[PDB]
C-alpha cells in the first residue's frame, strides 16, 4: 500500500506516482526524484484546471509527517515560490563570484564551499551560481583576453550596471588555468557534497548547439581545450564531477524501461557519435594519469549503460587501436634492428627509446584502450553475460597481429644480445597489452597438443587470431618471460597473472618463490604445538602424540617438538631430523601402509592394499598434512611415491608408461594388449582380476567390466582401465585422507601451478648430476659416444641447468634422485640395471621416450643440435599426452 523514499511511508494508491520504476533505485536517488515530481505535479494542481484526486496535494499527511526537507521542499518552497528566502540578491553573487579571481592557497578556499552550498536551498541562486559558472569555464578561460572579458561582465553585474565600462583590469596575476582551478574545485565540491545540482546539470533548461539547452555540454566543450587537456589536476575533477552526472545519468534509463516521464520530461540527453569520441580522447591524452583514467572508465560504463552507445564507443577504440597500431609498428621495427646491431658498449638512441618509456607513449595508449574494452564487455557482467567469442571479434579488427609479430620480433633480439638497456621491461606496457587481448579468452584445450617440435623462430602472428596467440606467443618466449619474473617478481600479482594459465612456461624456480609468498609468508605468528617423539619410535611416537589434533593449529603452529629420543628441540639439526625422517618411518613395512615400489626398493609406494594396515586412515592422514608442514616450512622428506601419485596429488589423469616401472611383465601385457601382439589373440574377459588374499572376483571395473570382453577393439579402454585400476583404484579410497591431509595444509588451488616433476623437485631437494659419471655408468646401444648426435646431446646435457637436467635424470631414472656412487648403483626394476640409451630409430626425427623399468632411454637419431634439444626438453618437461598418457 505504501512505498518508502528514503524511509518515509507514503501511499502510493493514493498517489500519481508509480514506485515500480522507483524501487529500482537504491531508496536514495528515489528521495529527490520524488520530490521533483511532488513539486511540479503540485505547481500543476494549483494552476493547470482538470486535476484528478490520486494527488490531492499529496495529503497534508504527506506535507506535515514528509521529512522535512521535502516538506520545505513544497511548503517553503510554496511560501517561497512567489522567511529562509534567498540570503542575497542576483548581484551579490557575482560580487562573490569574483573570488575565483582572487587566487590564493587552500584551507581559505574552503570557507567559499560552505557559503556556495548554504547559498543553495534557493532555485534562484542555484539555477544563477550554475550559470555563472558555465559562464566562466566556456566563454572566459581561452585567452587570457576572454577572461578579462567575462571578469567585466561580472564584475559590472555585480555593481547591478550590467553595461560594461571602467575596463577594470585583472590582477595581473590571475591565468585562466586559476581561475579555472578555483572554479572547478567549487563546482565539484557543490556536485558532491549537494544534491540537485546534478539534474540541473542533465536536464534541459530551454534558455542546435544544445549547449543553452544543456548546461553538461559545457563540461564536453572543456575536453578540446588544450588548456584544460594538459593538466592532470583539472581533468582529474571534470572527471569527477562527469563520474556523477553521468551514473545518475545511465540510472534514470535503466529504472524507467517502461514509464519513461524523465526520459520524456527532463528530455535525457542523447550522445551522439563527437560527444563520445570527446570522452574516448581522455585516455589518449598525456595526461591521464592512474586515478583519470578509473574515472574515465566509470564515465564510460555509466554512457556505456545507455542506448546506442556500446557500439559507438567499440567502434571507437577500434578506430583509436587501429591509428596508434601503425606507429607501434614501426616504433618496434627500428627498435628490432638497432637492438641488434648494439654490440658492446653502445646503447638505444635515447630518442628511439623515448617512445617507449615516457608516460605518454603509445604502448601505454594502447594498453590503456584494450584495458577499455576489457572494462565494457567484463564490468559486472558475472562471467557468463560475457560474448567472449564477440569480444575477441574486436580485438581481431585491429589488425594488432603485425605489432605481435613485431613484439616477437623485437623480444627475440633482447633474448640474443649483450645490451645494458636490454631492459625488455620497456615493452612490459606492450606485453601486457596481449595479455588484456587474451585474459578473457578460453585457452583451454589448446595446450593439450604436444607432439610438435622446434617449430618456432620464425612464427608470425598477422593472423593468429586473439585465441591462438597466448600459448605460441609466451611458449617462444619462455626464457625472456622468466628473466623478466626473476627481477620483478610482483609481475605475476598483476600484468603476468594471466600468465598462472600456462604454468607449463614458468620454470621452476620462479614457480617455486611464487608459490611460498602466496601461500607460506601469509601465516605467521604460528604458536607452539611441540611433541616429544623417541629417535626409534619417530612416526608413531608423534602420530599418538597428537593423532586427532586442529588440521590447522597444527601447520599454523610452530613445532617446538622436546624430543627423547635425543636432546634438542631446534636450533643444530634436531627439528630437522625429525623432518628428514618421519616419513621414512611412515614408508615402514611393518605398518603396510607404504610399498618398496615394485620395480625399486629405494623408491616407495602407498601399496595396493594399503588400508590393509590395521591403522591406515589415521597412517595416511599423517603422510599427507606431514608432507604439507614440511613443503610449506621447509626441508625434505625424501621419497619417490610414484608418477601418478603427484599426478593423482594434482588430481591429473594418468599414463600407461607407469606401469611400465609398476609392473614390467603387465606392462609388457598390457602394451601387449594395446599394441605389438594384439588380435584378439590375448582374450580374456574386460575388467581386471580383483584380487582378495588370491581370491580374483575380477570386479566389473565399468559397470560391465565382466560384461565386456578384452578384444581387438576394447583392447585399449581395457588396459587403460586395469592401468587405471592398477595405479589409481588399487589404492582407491585410501589416498583420499592421503588428499585431505595435504590439500588441508596445501591448497589444491596452489599446488595445480606445479606439476609432476616439479611437485616432486619440490618436496625432495633438487638433485645435482656428474655428467662423467654418466660416461661411464653408462651404456651406448648402436650409437658411438661422438657418433654425430650422441656428442651434441652431450652438449645439450650441458646446456641444461640443474632443474632441467634433474628432469632428464627424471626422464630416464622415473622419478628423480642418484643412486649415489655416481649412477653405478643403478637401481632397476630388478634391482641392479645401467642406464641405456637404446637408438630406436622409429622416425628418427620425433620426439624421444624412454623407459625407467630398464633406466631405459630412446634417441631418435636428428640431425640438428637444436632439434635434438627442443625435442629433449619437450619431453623431459612433458608430462601430459607426450610422456604422460599414451
Amino acid at each position: 500500500v505504501y512505498v518508502t523514499i528514503q524511509g518515509s511511508e507514503v501511499d502510493i494508491g493514493g498517489t500519481d506516482i508509480d514506485p515500480e520504476f522507483m524501487n529500482a533505485l537504491p531508496d536514495d536517488i528515489r528521495a529527490d526524484v520524488f520530490a521533483q515530481h511532488v513539486r511540479e505535479r503540485r505547481a500543476e494542481a494549483r494552476l493547470n484546471s482538470d486535476h484528478n484526486v490520486h494527488s490531492r496535494e499529496i495529503d497534508s499527511d504527506f506535507l506535515e509527517a514528509i521529512p522535512e526537507d521535502i516538506r520545505e521542499g513544497i511548503l517553503d518552497t510554496e511560501a517561497e515560490e512567489q522567511y529562509f528566502a534567498p540570503l542575497i540578491d542576483r548581484a551579490g553573487i557575482a560580487s562573490l563570484m569574483k573570488s575565483v579571481f582572487i587566487s590564493k592557497p587552500y584551507i581559505q578556499r574552503e570557507i567559499y564551499h560552505e557559503l556556495f552550498y548554504r547559498l543553495c536551498s534557493s532555485k534562484q541562486n542555484r539555477n544563477d551560481l550554475m550559470n555563472t559558472f558555465l559562464f566562466i569555464l566556456s566563454e572566459g578561460i581561452i585567452d587570457q583576453h576572454s577572461l578579462e572579458k567575462v571578469y567585466n561582465i561580472i564584475s559590472s553585474r555585480a555593481m547591478g550596471h550590467a553595461k560594461t565600462t571602467t575596463v577594470r583590469q585583472l590582477p595581473s596575476d590571475c591565468t585562466p588555468l586559476t581561475v579555472a582551478n578555483q572554479t572547478i574545485e567549487i563546482l565539484q565540491s557543490l556536485i558532491d557534497a549537494d544534491s540537485r545540482l546534478k539534474y540541473f546539470l542533465i536536464a534541459e533548461h530551454d534558455n542546435p548547439d544544445k549547449k543553452l539547452r544543456w548546461p553538461l555540454w559545457h563540461l564536453f566543450s572543456l575536453l578540446d581545450r588544450k588548456l584544460i587537456t594538459d593538466e592532470s589536476v583539472l581533468m582529474d575533477l571534470l572527471t569527477r564531477i562527469l563520474q556523477v552526472c553521468t551514473k545518475t545519468l545511465a540510472v534514470l534509463s535503466t529504472s524507467s524501461n517502461g514509464k519513461e516521464n524523465l526520459s520524456k520530461k527532463f528530455h535525457l540527453p542523447s550522445f551522439d557519435e563527437d560527444d563520445l569520441m570527446k570522452i574516448l580522447s581522455i585516455i589518449m591524452l598525456d595526461s591521464c594519469t592512474t586515478r583519470v583514467f578509473q574515472q574515465t572508465l566509470n564515465i564510460i560504463y555509466n554512457l556505456s549503460k545507455l542506448q546506442g552507445c556500446m557500439s559507438i564507443f567499440t567502434k571507437h577504440l577500434v578506430s583509436l587501436a587501429i591509428s596508434i597500431m601503425s606507429k607501434l609498428k614501426s616504433a618496434l621495427d627500428g627498435l628490432s634492428r638497432e637492438v641488434g646491431t648494439i654490440t658492446t658498449g653502445m646503447e638505444i638512441n635515447s630518442e628511439l627509446l623515448q617512445k617507449f618509456t615516457l608516460p605518454s607513449s603509445d604502448q601505454a595508449k594502447l594498453l590503456k584502450i584494450l584495458t577499455t574494452v576489457d572494462f565494457l564487455y567484463t564490468h559486472k557482467r558475472k562471467e557468463e553475460e560475457r560474448n567472449v567469442k564477440d569480444l575477441q571479434s574486436l580485438y581481431d579488427k585491429m589488425n594488432g597481429g603485425p605489432v605481435w609479430s613485431s613484439l616477437s620480433e623485437c623480444l627475440s633480439q633482447f633474448e640474443k644480445s649483450q645490451a645494458i638497456n636490454t631492459s625488455a621491461t620497456i615493452l612490459l606496457p606492450l606485453i601486457e597489452s596481449l595479455m588484456v587481448v587474451c585474459r578473457r579468452s578460453d585457452l583451454s584445450q589448446n595446450r593439450n597438443t604436444a607432439v610438435k617440435y622446434e617449430d618456432a623462430k620464425l612464427l608470425d602472428f598477422s593472423k593468429t587470431r586473439v585465441e591462438n596467440l597466448f600459448f605460441p606467443f609466451t611458449d617462444a618466449h619462455k626464457k625472456l618471460l622468466n628473466q623478466m619474473i626473476r627481477s620483478n617478481p610482483k609481475l605475476m600479482s598483476g600484468p603476468f597473472a594471466l600468465l598462472v594459465k600456462n604454468p607449463k612456461v614458468l620454470d621452476f624456480d620462479n614457480k617455486r618463490y611464487f608459490f611460498n609468498a602466496k601461500l607460506k609468508s601469509d601465516n605467521q605468528e604460528r604458536p607452539k604445538l611441540p611433541i616429544t617423539v623417541r629417535r626409534e619410535q619417530v612416526f608413531l611416537d608423534s602420530y599418538r602424540a597428537l593423532f586427532f589434533k586442529t588440521n590447522d593449529e597444527i601447520k599454523n603452529s610452530k613445532l617446538e617438538i622436546t624430543f627423547k629420543g635425543e636432546s634438542g628441540v631446534d636450533a643444530g639439526g634436531v627439528t630437522r631430523e625429525w623432518y628428514q625422517v618421519l616419513s621414512r618411518q611412515m614408508f615402514n613395512p611393518d605398518y603396510a601402509l607404504f610399498l618398496p615400489v615394485p620395480s625399486d626398493k629405494t623408491t616407495f609406494h602407498p601399496n595396493r592394499t594399503s588400508g590393509i594396515n590395521p591403522e591406515h586412515l589415521s597412517f595416511f592422514k599423517f603422510i599427507g598434512m606431514i608432507i604439507g608442514k614440511a613443503i610449506r616450512d621447509q626441508c625434505f622428506l625424501d621419497c619417490h611415491f610414484s608418477r601418478e601419485v603427484y599426478k593423482n596429488i594434482l588430481g591429473r589423469p594418468v599414463s600407461l608408461k607407469d606401469m611400465e616401472s609398476l609392473d614390467p611383465d603387465y606392462y609388457k601385457s598390457l602394451v601387449w594388449i594395446l599394441e605389438n601382439d594384439i588380435t584378439d589373440i590375448i582374450e580374456e574377459t574386460f575388467s581386471v582380476e580383483t584380487d582378495d588374499y588370491g581370491e580374483h572376483k575380477v570386479i566389473n571395473l565399468i559397470e560391465g567390466g565382466k560384461d565386456i570382453i578384452v578384444t581387438e577393439a576394447n583392447k585399449q579402454d581395457y588396459v587403460k582401465k586395469v592401468v587405471e585400476y592398477k595405479l589409481q583404484t588399487s589404492v582407491k579410497e585410501q589416498m583420499d585422507n592421503f588428499l585431505v591431509g595435504f590439500y588441508a595444509l596445501i591448497s589444491k588451488d596452489l599446488i595445480t601451478i606445479f606439476d609432476e616433476q616439479e611437485l616432486e623437485l619440490l618436496i625432495s631437494g633438487l638433485p645435482d648430476i656428474d655428467v662423467d659419471d654418466w660416461k661411464n655408468n653408462t651404456t651406448y646401444v648402436n650409437y658411438t659416444a661422438t657418433c654425430k648426435e650422441v656428442s651434441y646431446f652431450w652438449r645439450a646435457v650441458r646446456s641444461f641447468d640443474a632443474e632441467e637436467r634433474a628432469k632428464l635424470l627424471q626422464f630416464v631414472t622415473g622419478t628423480s634422485k642418484v643412486p649415489l656412487n655416481g649412477f653405478k648403483e643403478l637401481s632397476g626394476v630388478n634391482g641392479v640395471c645401467k642406464f641405456s640409451i637404446h637408438r630406436d630409430f622409429g622416425s628418427s626425427e620425433r620426439l624421444p621416450s624412454s623407459h625407467t623399468c630398464f633406466n631405459q632411454l630412446n634417441l631418435p637419431p636428428y640431425e640438428s643440435y637444436e632439434t635434438l634439444r627442443g625435442s629433449l626438453l619437450l619431453a623431459i618437461n612433458e608430462g601430459h599426452e607426450g610422456f604422460g598418457l599414451a
